[PDB]
RNA sequence: GGGGAACUUGAGUGCAGAAGAGGAGAGUGGAAUUCCACGUGUAGCGGUGAAAUGCGUAGAGAUGUGGAGGAACACCAGUGG
C-alpha cells in the first residue's frame, strides 16, 4: 500500500505505537512489552525508540510511505517518534497533540495520598 | 415620657437607567468516560516504590464508524459577579 496513518499513545506505563490506515485500519503496532521491557522501563524515551522502528519495520512490508502522527496522552515518548520515525525514512506530514480532553467528564479518582 | 401642629436629611414610594453563575420550572445541545454492534488488526495490554491479582487466542489493548445511557457542565475564570 502507500499511505496511512500513525497513533501514538504515551502515557505514564506504556508508548504504544499502532501505524492505521488514512480511514482508521490497523496494520502494524508495537510498544515496549512488544519489545521485552519488562518492568516500569516503558515510559523511557529509549523505549518508544525502539519501539516506533518495529511498527515502522511492518510499514516497509506494506510499502506505505506518507504518515500522519497524532499523539495522544501525557508522557515522554512524543519527542521520540518524531526521532525514530523521520529517521525510518517516512514522511511524517503533520503532528497533533490530541489528547481526548474533557470538558468536565466525570469526576476523577483520588488523590494518591488521601 | 404624653398630647397638638410644622420641616425633610433617616427610612420608604414614583420616575429614568445600569449590572448580574440570585431562585423555581419544562425543554435543548457539545466534547469525554464506559458499555455494546462491527470492520481493521496481533500478544499481550493493565498497573506500581517494585510487582502481582485482575483482562486476553473465546481475539483484549490501540484504532474506524454506528448505538444506548447517565452524570459532570472545559475554554471564558479574575482577592471577578
Amino acid at each position: 500500500i502507500e499511505s496511512g496513518i500513525a497513533h501514538i499513545r504515551s502515557t505514564f506505563n506504556n508508548t504504544i505505537v499502532t501505524i492505521t490506515d488514512t480511514h482508521g485500519n490497523a496494520i502494524s503496532w508495537s510498544s515496549a512489552g512488544a519489545l521485552g521491557f519488562r518492568g516500569s522501563r516503558k515510559s523511557t524515551p529509549f523505549a518508544a525508540q525502539m519501539a516506533a522502528e518495529t511498527a515502522a519495520k511492518g510499514s516497509i512490508e506494506h510499502g506505505l510511505k506518507t504518515l500522519e502522527v497524532t499523539v495522544k496522552g501525557p508522557g515522554s515518548g512524543r519527542e521520540a517518534a518524531i526521532r525514530a520515525l523521520q529517521a525510518a525514512g517516512l514522511e511524517v506530514t503533520a503532528i497533533r497533540d490530541v489528547t481526548p480532553v474533557p470538558h468536565n467528564g466525570c469526576r476523577p479518582p483520588k488523590r494518591r495520598r488521601v
